[PDB]
Order: structure tokens, then sequence, then C-alpha cells
């Protein structure tokens, strides 16, 4: 058997960020200056985006090898927080909108932006932890799903195809293709399980900004008519329900969970489009 539904524990004080460490201009503010960027990158800023995928690519490694029963959410967040600032890079998401920690962790049945804190991980838990790095002027940001122990079959399938649907997506990427390929190969292969596609949440083009208002649909929808061009930057990123698409959003006004409670998956990397094919930015 796995745990019963997830409540909001407690934050850990704010984790403080060196000087000396550039500050995206949003920390501080309500919201974030983004979503009207150009999506091809030049060199220069693709260059600066392989450092920043890489180290943060780094932050979710290490706090994914601490993912284990007994180890709480925000233990994971000091991890990538701690690997971030000794990186020289700033926690993307810790004062974007006020959201107040250093990455997202994602438990069960929480689709997305669960906050670290108190809450403990058993055994049989599934965590998503998702970072994004700003250094250099640029962002990269990546995200996984982590078994805590043994995890029972249904959850341990979920995790495992929704990781593939991502891996099948991000081989579609290469220049002149439909960005709607992307959201047409995880459908088409979640649906074979009888999944569902979270279709509110979505991937994004990723630059000199978080979000630059490039959108990245992991359903089908073929009337959008964007191509992938080589030097555009963008995240895949599908999050796959068991369960019904309906959701809620707890008192935090971020921790997004499904309504029937069933467990959600999800994997993201920070790909370039290259003249050939994709780069995976956010690799080790
Ligand atoms: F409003 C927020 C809060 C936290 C994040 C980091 S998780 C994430 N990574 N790609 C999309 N989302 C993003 C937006
Ligand atoms: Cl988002
Ligand atoms: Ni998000
Ligand atoms: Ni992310
Ligand atoms: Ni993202």
């Amino acid at each position: 058997p796995s745990r019963t539904a997830l409540s909001p524990g407690v934050l850990s004080p704010t984790r403080p960020v060196p000087n000396w460490i550039a500050r995206p201009e949003y920390v501080g503010k309500p919201a974030a200056q983004e979503g009207s960027e150009p999506w091809v990158q030049t060199p220069e800023v693709i260059e600066k985006m392989r450092v920043a995928g890489r180290i943060a690519a780094g932050a979710l490694a290490e706090a994914g090898k601490a993912v284990a029963p007994g180890v709480t959410t925000d233990e994971l967040d000091r991890i990538a927080h701690e690997y971030l600032v000794d990186n020289g890079a700033y926690p993307s998401t810790l004062g974007y909108k006020g959201f107040p920690k250093s990455c997202c962790t994602s438990l069960n049945e929480v689709i997305c932006h669960g906050i670290p804190d108190s809450t403990v991980i058993t055994d049989g838990d599934i965590v998503n932890i998702d970072v994004t790095a700003y250094i250099g002027g640029v962002h990269g940001d990546t995200n996984a799903t982590f078994p805590a122990g043994d995890v029972a079959d249904e959850h341990r399938l979920l995790v495992d195809r929704t990781r593939e649907a991502t891996m099948r997506a991000i081989n579609t990427v290469k220049p002149g293709r439909a960005l709607s390929v992307i959201g047409r190969v995880i459908e088409s292969y979640a649906n074979r399980f009888g999944y569902n596609v979270v279709r509110d949440f979505t991937g994004h083009g990723i630059g000199t900004t978080f979000h630059n208002g490039l959108v990245v649909l992991h359903y089908d929808q073929p009337a959008v008519e964007t191509i992938m061009q080589p030097g555009m930057t963008f995240t895949i990123e599908p999050m796959i329900n068991l369960g019904a698409l309906d959701y809620e959003i707890w008192d935090d006004g971020w921790t997004v969970v499904t309504k029937d409670r069933k467990w959600t998956a999800q994997f993201e990397h920070t790909l370039l489009v290259t003249d050939t094919g994709v780069e995976i930015l956010t690799c080790l």
C-alpha cells in the first residue's frame, strides 16, 4: 500500500545567496519581465545556457541522489540551493513571483510547484524535483521524478512511461519539424496506457528569461504553426496523470494537486534545436 493524501508542512527560513551572485530582475518584485523575447538565441547566449543547464543538471542529480524514505522535501531544497550557490548560480525559483524556495518538490498527487517544507518522504512515494539555475544572465531548467524505496507497480510504470514519453518527444526535435509533433508524440504514447496529459501547464521557451513567451504544448494540437529552427531553446516537460485532469491549488497559492488525488509524474529538459537535430542543455 502507498501513502494517503498530502497536507502542507512548515517552511524553513529563507536560504541566503551571496551578494556577488547576480539576481534575476524579478527577485523582490511581484511579477517577472518575460514573455516577449526572441525564440532563437545567439551563439554566445547558447554557450552560457550550456553552463546554466549543466549546473541545474548537477543540482537535480545531487538532490535526486538524496531522495529516500525519511528525508524531508526541505532537505532536498537545501542540497539544491547549496549546489547552485557554490557554483555561483542564483536559484531561479527563489523569489520568482514570491515563490519562497530554490526548487519545487512535488510528491505523488502534486502536479507541480510543491514547496519544499517539513514533509517527510516515505516508502512508495514518487518525488519530482524541479530546479532552475540563473547564471551568466540565462536560465537552465530541469526536472525528474524519483522513486523513494519500493514503489507500487502502477506508480513505477507511470514514472517510467513518463520518462520514456519525454525522451521520445526530445528525439523528435529537429529543424523544420512543427513544434506540435512534441505533444502529438507524448499524448499518443500516454493514451496507450489510458493516462491523461496535463494541458493547463506547458513547456516554454527559455533564455535570458525563464518563460520567454514561446509555449510548448504536451498534448496534441496540430493547429499550432510554430516550426523548430536552429538556435531555438525551449523545455519539454510533460505532466502525465493516472486519473483525471481536474486540479485544485492549496491555500499557499502554489501547490497544484489532482482533485481525485491520483498520482502524477513529470520529467523536464531544456533543449537546443541544432542544425541537424537536438542538444540537451541540462545534461551532466
Ligand atoms: F510560477 C512558477 C513557480 C516555480 C517554477 C519552477 S517549476 C517549473 N519548471 N518549468 C515550469 N515550471 C515555475 C513557475
Ligand atoms: Cl509553470
Ligand atoms: Ni511550473
Ligand atoms: Ni522546471
Ligand atoms: Ni520548465
